[PDB]
């Protein structure tokens, strides 16, 4: 089994990359694609609260992302791993670190301690970081100043997380055309998987 | 202003005591009594999720109690404290420490780290612990329920041993009129010294 997470800002080509990699991996592996809350009833109820939030306190929002994360992990991810599946997960702990910790200003270490409570040691086996520049990402989103700066800070946050901790992290150049980003991601995954 | 929390297992007469103490304190102080979620919409929605939980993972449950704690703190407690009020809160961080941390077995220090993210330094000024023996508590209320009850009491003892200065323990084995009186006097002594 393998728990593989995908990280990156918006405009990193993440949706295309996961879908195309899934289509190639299913030839050799029992693979699933997922994202939080991913159909888990409690997680879906949490998601409704977050999306209905009127200027929700950023720490309450972080705790709700973390509670949705745990429900998705325990009720969907772990049973799939037990079946021997390759789980392709769109966003996990690192999104809360980059978005809640860095971009929203809570503090990466405070958000880390919260999410370590949530995942209880279950870190991804492999994390694909779709490393897009802010300018390329901006163009992919189009195809506001506060939004542009928020997108910039998300990337700055990811840069901080990957520069500090790196072992499961595999950075893929997402400034390339998407066919190349798919090929580099697929090859990175196959290299990991074929080493058991 | 003062933020005073009330803690204890079931059977400690905690609800009755806080209600009576609050009714007496309103005569001399600008005071409110509340509990989580306490009407805050997001907290109420989180409460519904917890109550609807079918064998809910204990850490998800702890995170939801912590999210309800923050909403109630931010929208009710902090605005009242800024208005200079005495805030009486029935159950706070120590309830998550005793129940989720100790009794459910996640670990007090793990649950403390989670709750410190939720309260962001807003610990109670004073915590009233209604110290009921497991035997009196049992009587005031099967093997599993009695074992969980004893575990909560044991958890509260460990917490109070580690943070003696924040707690004031009231003998909850006495008749409730005495528990009310000792709790009231403990609070007044604290309020008249600040
Ligand atoms: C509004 C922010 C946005 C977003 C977009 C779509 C959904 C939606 O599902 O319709 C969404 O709701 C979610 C998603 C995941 C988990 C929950 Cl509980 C609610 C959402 O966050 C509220 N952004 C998009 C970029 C990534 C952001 N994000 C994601 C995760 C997983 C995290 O931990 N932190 C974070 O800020 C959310
Ligand atoms: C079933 C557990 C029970 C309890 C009783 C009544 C309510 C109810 O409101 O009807 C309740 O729901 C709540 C209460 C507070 C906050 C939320 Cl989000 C939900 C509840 O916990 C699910 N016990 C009773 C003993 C104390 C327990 N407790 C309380 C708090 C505040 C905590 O942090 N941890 C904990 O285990 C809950």
């Amino acid at each position: 089994s393998a728990f593989i997470t995908f990280e990156g800002p918006e405009g990193s080509g993440k949706t295309t990359v996961i879908n195309e990699v899934y289509h190639r991996l299913v030839k050799d592996y029992d693979v699933i694609m997922t994202r939080e809350p991913g159909g888990v009833p409690t997680g879906e109820e949490i998601r409704k609260i977050v999306l209905e939030g009127n200027d929700m306190d950023i720490r309450t929002e972080a705790m709700l992302f973390a509670a949705s994360r745990r429900e998705h992990l325990v009720l969907k991810v772990i049973p799939a791993l037990k079946e021997g599946k390759v789980v392709l997960c769109d966003r996990y702990i690192d999104s809360s670190l980059a978005y809640q910790g860095y971009a929203r200003g809570i503090g990466v270490e405070e958000v880390r301690a919260l999410n370590e409570f949530a995942i209880n040691g279950l870190y991804p086996d492999l994390t694909i970081y779709l490393n897009v520049s802010a300018e390329v990402g901006r163009e992919r989103i189009i195809k506001d100043q506060e939004d542009l700066k928020f997108h910039e800070k998300v990337i700055e946050g990811y840069q901080e997380i990957i520069h500090n901790e790196s072992q499961r992290f595999k950075s893929v150049n997402a400034d390339q055309p998407l066919e190349n980003v798919v090929e580099d991601t697929y090859q990175t995954i196959i290299k990991y998987l074929e080493k058991i």
